[PDB]
């Protein structure tokens, strides 16, 4: 679209830093290592990456979603799992938070986990409960100075290292949809227990594990805004996250292009160099102007919800088309490096295996594909 | 992107307009009859789209570019062949003119064409020279008091309905490339002569013919701007029609699909309606993501060529995305209404076939291919 | 696959028949006069392609699958409308009465088709029964004597053209699928009257309208089979004309290769041929691969019928991706052809046309998947 | 096509063997320890396996090329890595043996592979010269009673568990692809020098690495065939080895089909199975027809190689084609099986895994395109 100069020296910030931090020294060992260090995410909060759009009202940074599709780009570019540990704070915990939060909660939970203090886990996945959230099977139950809950979250970013947790229980059996309010939860306390880390494609340097809880009693005082909103509550973040989602899409996607036309420039072998070639030429630009197309497909959408509209649809527009042509731009520029793009080594690889997540996680694309052509077909 | 109040205002305009005078029996008699009524030529002058982007300083309409891509793209949903007899003037004709052009030359010919009086064809296309244009054989040659042309240009739209057409031919045979001049020519002078009209797949209502120049005198007074620089005319004359191409097929796009969730809400086949299966609901959604991903391609472009910023490779990648998912919306819509839109009086079928050359003309998907991929490895 | 000996040499006969009698001048005097010359159906009726399968024991001409198969391809690579021309006796046609018809039948019905004396329609379609034929609403009542019929038929491919058409009729409106039965009506008898001419996209030669039947009385004598069969008889004819559908699928498809090769070698661009620059002769070979892959997919499905297991499925994928990719094939050979491509006189934009109802008709490429996915998971 | 009951036979053993040999526990042990278990390899060649195409008449067992791929799909379907181990002595190591090699040479080399004693690595590719082959650059030099090289080999499948290598030389420097010999050479000889195992995204237990050779001398014994043939030799083994790569290609994709309509017929969403969603059973029908088509495609290819016709186009059409299907097909099969197909214990993420290099090695997508077209337009 067109960025505001503030925004412009903002990705002037998360390049340098991005690009600065993360050496391939460092990337290498959270592969072998799955655990990011704990030293540049304290790093990360320090210059506030951990609060973009959160306000200095709240202790945060000021910034406007562009800010925060911008860092998301720019820090994904360069590493998958950084983005993730970025994405977590500003979307997916701070969230429900800024919508369905009491002061007295936002003083003490949220600004820990801008400050890197706290960490929070967002968990609404079961094991018989995935597109369909709102078939969840994990029970609350209202006993007067505290609710007791009874049911297992599956694939939980984060969560053993995270602190507290929000976490979705059906309150009302009966209602379904309608019937789901949303709870911070101590993670460790009673009851509660963690499953193995899960191994995982790519994203390796951030744990991944089950949440379990057994009779778990959670004070009162620690439910998301009115009860049985919980379900509203987590759409409404659910369309920042998955704008969250379809950024990282466009961060790896641009840098698996740069490596792209860089090894194509470089490479000779049959006296010209490989992209002198009208193949390969050729699909550089085909990928390029998917890339482009689809940035703007996703700025576009961040900018409506700077401006207050509803981004609804326009969300899950970028997240559909954006992680989808993100899995086809990793695997040409696999192509393109050749034999050697096969390689640990050779950065493109990691990307490749990274970027495919994208398209399930945060709600498949057939997920999208049904919000969006529901939301086209009505009469 | 974001529109201008005003811009907002042209696109009511344009769409009342469009949508009330191109009705059915007018678009079917235009079919049968190749000839578009010269009484709607002159009340779309009469309101200004002839003029959209020349100012007023010239007698123009004083729009930005955005305005004539929105009335490009409104105009051709409605119908295709109205959106050729639009872009011409706009870009084609007012293209070199507005740039290479004294104001003498100005005042005898751009006005006439903007109040719908004279028409002009651009003649750039050769029997031997298309995608490459810097191969051409039409010669120029230089007596004194006129200037001298033996060549022949194939392909040339509106040419027999056309009074001058600027032609491009070559002054100096041994600088190619640098060596070519543009000349206005009246169609009515000695030596020229018209092929037969071309019988062609789509756009049917707009002839289309060859320009045969058989030693044509033509007068010093008449040549564009500098001598040899014919070609850097064409060029920057070429990005802004290729915007104009790209408008078009967003805009027929748009339209097959509105007719194609129209058809999908009202089509009942196994109790349920057509819209209520799975795979056309995903189709339908694909179809308008791609479309709005690129909408948001195309009229970035645009933007920047209202804001002075080079649009040479922004437009060239609108060009090539907007064309060919504009075939692919176009075949899907057939696909869904089924049967029936394989018969002539459902419009989808007009559309099918009418959005076929824009991936062929004004320059070809892999001459975009070739400009945009030669742009971004240079090295 | 490999061909038996008399397999190849009927492959010569039509190949040096259609390419002999069905020259230029007469297929562009076809699509202006949507009539085809009944002088060049006798001639082929003369030398027995109207009766490629059915065999000598009833005076027809013993050959088998992959012959019909054949003798499809190697026409329609020529011309479409010769293709439709020719499945209809072969399988549309001859195939109700192969299955479920009286000796006495046979040689008041099938015989004349054979040698073309008459012509037969299968009637099928409703304008509210498309791909769900079994929600008919033509009735069939018992009167002992002779059956009443009342509905309509749209679609209806050569019928007023046809002396006689099979036409599937609802005998007990309660069973539905289970209550159809086949009836054969002289169509110049009461009651029937013919719609108007549909104004097709391509394969224009061939006339195309509804059926109307208004209290025609048809006797019992001319019922297909027993009574409540018809539509498992009409499924049964549809495997095998779905494998005429892929057959003409997949010669268009050849066609508009060689031209695309042809025209590739010839035609020089900037200095060199067409077929020089990378993009394109990659092009040639990704439809070229496809094309095989696929011929040996229906190839295949027709060895199967051959030798009498069941080719339900396989048809049905042979259906599907034959005239898919031959759709995909027919648009990339127009973009090889470039600009000219577009012009009716280069064969290429007849071929174009012709090879989209390929995904329609006969079941729609959604029937196929419906019919394949459905085959593939019933445990 | 239609296989001859022998070789059904083989299809019958090959399918319970791989599936009785090559379980899950031992699998994940080979992923985690990048070595294959020597008692699998021993076990195979007592039954045979390492032979299969290799005749009687030298000690062989006699089959057919379509049991080779037979036995490479029923394996590949169920372990990648164990395909590899399988293809080398069947067709990369004793394939250049076969042609331009001596009874003594066949006598004291081949035996010993096929009964799995020793292990023959084929080696051609350098860091400068991949899909250029002929611009190699290691030397071999005429002493009279030895050779002298002096060059490196990159990526050179199973060498440090090689006990000989095949490695291709330039004799005449100036003669190119015309003036290249190979040799046979004893790796635990003088000079021979390995360099680190590559770490590779998939097919992890078979090591892969660089064979470096600093003045080795070889004896004159050990060379293939005339001198200068080499070339010749290494491209007709090339032939039947990309066979192979399409076979394991049609093998995994297989697996990964069988994988997801399991799994979408056991997990329910919503209600609903996933397979009575109608997108997925589509997507089901897409991959498998185009899955069938393809494996068409590959079947004719080897009866045509047993049959003696040159299969040089028809080898490259099925490696190009099945590869790439290929690949299409594993990731839709992760997506199936969403999120929890991005986990390893999930079989499916190690097939997407390993199908990706299907389409580099064995030649490039890229050269076999260059292949089929160069092969198509010669005129
Ligand atoms: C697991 C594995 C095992 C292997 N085993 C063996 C083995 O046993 N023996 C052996 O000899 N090799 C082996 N190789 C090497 C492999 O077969 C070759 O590397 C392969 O041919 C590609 O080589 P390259 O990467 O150097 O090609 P590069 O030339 O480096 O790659 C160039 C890239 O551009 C494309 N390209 C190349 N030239 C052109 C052109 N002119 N026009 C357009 N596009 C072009 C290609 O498609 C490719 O994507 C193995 C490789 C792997 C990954
Ligand atoms: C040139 C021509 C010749 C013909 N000749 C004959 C002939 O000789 N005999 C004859 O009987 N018919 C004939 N027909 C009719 C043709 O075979 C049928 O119309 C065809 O089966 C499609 O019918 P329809 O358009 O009504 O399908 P519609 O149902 O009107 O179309 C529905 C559309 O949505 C899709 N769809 C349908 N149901 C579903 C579902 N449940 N889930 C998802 N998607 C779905 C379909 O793919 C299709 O695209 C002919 C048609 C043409 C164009
Ligand atoms: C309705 C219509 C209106 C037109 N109006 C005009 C007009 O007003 N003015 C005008 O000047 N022209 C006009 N044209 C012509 C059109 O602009 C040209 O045809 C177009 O620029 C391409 O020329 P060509 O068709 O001759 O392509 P050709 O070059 O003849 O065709 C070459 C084919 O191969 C491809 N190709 C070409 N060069 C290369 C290469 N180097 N590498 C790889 N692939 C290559 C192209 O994609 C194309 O498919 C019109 C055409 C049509 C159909
Ligand atoms: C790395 C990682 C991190 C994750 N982090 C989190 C997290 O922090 N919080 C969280 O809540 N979850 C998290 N998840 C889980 C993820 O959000 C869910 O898996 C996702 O929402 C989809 O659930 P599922 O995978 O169970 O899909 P399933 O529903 O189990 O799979 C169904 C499959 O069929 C398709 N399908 C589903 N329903 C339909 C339908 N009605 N019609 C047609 N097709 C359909 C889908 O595309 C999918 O491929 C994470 C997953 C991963 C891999």
């Amino acid at each position: 679209m067109y960025f505001s100069e503030q925004n412009k020296m903002i990705r002037k910030l998360a390049r340098d830093f991005a690009e600065k931090e993360l050496t391939t020294e460092i990337l290498d060992e959270v592969e072998e290592s799955g655990e990011f260090p704990q030293e540049i995410l304290d790093k990360m909060a320090k210059f506030g990456f951990f609060g973009i759009k959160i306000p200095k009202s709240l202790g945060g940074s000021g910034g406007d979603h562009m800010s925060y599709v911008i860092c998301m780009e720019e820090f994904a570019r360069v590493s998958g799992v950084a983005s993730v540990y970025l994405s977590s704070p500003n979307s997916l915990a701070g969230g429900p938070l800024l919508l369905s939060g009491t002061e007295e909660q936002i003083e003490k939970y949220l600004k820990p986990i801008i400050t890197g203090k706290k960490k929070l886990a967002f968990a609404l996945t079961e094991p018989g409960a995935g597109s369909d959230a709102g078939g969840m099977s994990t029970t609350a139950v209202d006993m007067g100075d505290y609710y007791l809950l009874n049911g297992r979250k599956t694939f939980i970013t984060m969560a053993p290292l995270c602190d507290d947790a929000v976490i979705y229980a059906k309150t009302d059996m009966s209602k379904g949809t309608r019937g789901i309010s949303a709870f911070i939860v101590d993670l460790k306390s009673e009851g509660v227990s963690m499953g193995k880390n899960e191994h995982k494609m790519g994203l390796i340097g951030c744990a991944t594990s089950d949440i379990i809880m057994e009779d778990v009693k959670v004070p009162k005082e620690n439910r998301l805004g009115e009860v049985n909103k919980g379900f509203s509550n987590a759409m409404k973040t659910l369309d920042v996250g998955r704008l969250g989602v379809a950024s990282q899409s466009i961060g790896v996607a641009q840098g698996a292009l740069d490596e792209a036309i860089k090894y194509a420039k470089e490479r000779k072998q049959f006296g010209k160099r490989i992209a002198d070639f009208q193949a390969i030429a050729f699909m550089i630009a085909d990928m390029a102007t998917k890339l482009e197309a689809a940035k703007l497909l996703v700025y576009n959408a961040a900018s409506l919800m700077d401006n207050k509209k509803n981004a609804t649809k326009e969300a899950s527009m970028a997240k559909f088309y954006a992680s989808e042509i993100c899995n086809e731009i990793c695997a040409k520029a696999v192509q393109i490096h050749g034999g050697y793009g096969y390689i640990k080594e050779y950065k493109v690889e990691r990307m490749y295996r990274d970027c495919r997540v994208f398209t399930i996680y945060e709600g498949t694309s057939q997920v999208q594909q049904m919000v969006i052509s529901g939301m086209l077909l009505k009469k």
